[PDB]
């Protein structure tokens, strides 16, 4: 017998790696909003509910979200649908089936104060619509399905998809100088790490259901966006890439404002996850070096 796993958001950065990592846990039914047979559109509340009822999963993994942080400030209804109302429907339908539901969240549920690595039960206080609707979805899942795993993560990148590492690598081909924010700090976390630790956590939580709850799932360490970009260029040049960029200048968040206010401290303690699931979470540089290498075809 094989468990039935429903993956929503299959085409995203994390969803694509979950198509790999979940494939040995059971029979995977993977959808995204373009699917024609099953509704994979998390904003179609009745349709996505019918998909859960049809598939009857043992595990639901939601990798779909509204992730365009600055656009979210002018798309508040859509952000609420994708990050809150849709998550509530998934929680209700999965709990009717007794299914374990996995959901991802964000460092942006916090206000960005301090310089410490945040523990999971600190008070939330989002500064932007993305964080507000993401936190509302967290609460909807907590109330709707006790059998859940919520993984807060940060600064996600991958070989496939759009992200800061690939954007920096492209811009470094063309621009001689880059001005990059140096006062926001967090851990770049790879879609690979998120997908593999998710599969591990699912297996361990099915074995020990007491492990349900909320975890910070990030790579270890911290960097500013500025030093992150510098590292991407260091790796690229070590693999023979020719880059135009000569200087990366650090600038404060106040220098050029964004529609969405961003937290300065995005550090998340990942000790709870390591202890609960018996995993090592490597320093953030490793996963970034790997993606840069793959993007360059090396
Ligand atoms: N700030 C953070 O902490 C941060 C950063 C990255 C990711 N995350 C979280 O980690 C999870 C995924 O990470 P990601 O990096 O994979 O984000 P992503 O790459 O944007 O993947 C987003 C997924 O949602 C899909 N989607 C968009 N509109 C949809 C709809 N109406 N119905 C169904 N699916 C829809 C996207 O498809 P299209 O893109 O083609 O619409 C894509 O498949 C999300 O929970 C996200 O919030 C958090
Ligand atoms: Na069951």
């Amino acid at each position: 017998h094989h468990m039935k796993i429903l993956l929503i958001g299959k085409n995203g950065q994390v969803g694509w790696e979950l198509q790999r990592s979940l494939s040995t846990l059971g029979d995977v039914v993977a959808v995204d909003y373009f699917d024609k047979e099953l509704c994979g559109d998390l904003t179609n509340l009745d349709g996505i509910a019918q998909t859960v009822r049809t598939v009857r999963p043992d595990v639901v993994v939601n990798a779909a979200a509204h992730t365009a942080v600055d656009k979210a400030e002018s798309e508040r209804e859509l952000s609420d649908l994708l990050n809150d109302k849709g998550v509530a429907v998934l929680a209700a339908e999965s709990a009717k089936l007794g299914a374990l539901m996995v959901h991802y969240s964000t460092d942006y549920v916090f206000d960005g104060a301090g310089s410490h690595y945040r523990r999971e039960d600190e008070a939330t206080g989002p500064l932007n619509v993305y964080g507000e609707t993401k936190r509302a979805g967290e609460l909807a899942l907590e109330q709707g399905n006790p059998r859940h795993l919520i993984f807060r993560t940060s600064w996600v990148y991958a070989t496939r998809g759009a992200n800061f590492a690939k954007t920096m690598l492209r811009l470094a081909g063309e621009k001689e100088t880059l001005s990059i924010i140096d006062d926001q700090h967090g851990a770049p976390t790879g879609a690979e790490l998120l997908a593999d630790c998710t599969a591990t956590a699912i297996r361990e939580t099915l074995r020990d259901p007491a492990l349900a709850g909320t975890y910070h799932l990030v790579a270890s360490g911290e960097t500013s966006w500025c030093d992150y970009a510098r590292y991407v260029f260091e790796v690229a040049r070590a693999h023979g890439a020719e880059l135009a960029v000569q200087e990366v200048k650090g600038i404060p968040t106040t220098a050029y404002p964004t529609p969405a206010k961003r937290p300065l401290n995005s550090r998340l303690s990942n000790e709870k996850f390591q202890q609960a699931f018996g995993v090592t979470l490597p320093d953030w540089r490793q996963g970034v070096a790997r993606v840069v290498t793959e993007v360059l075809g090396k």
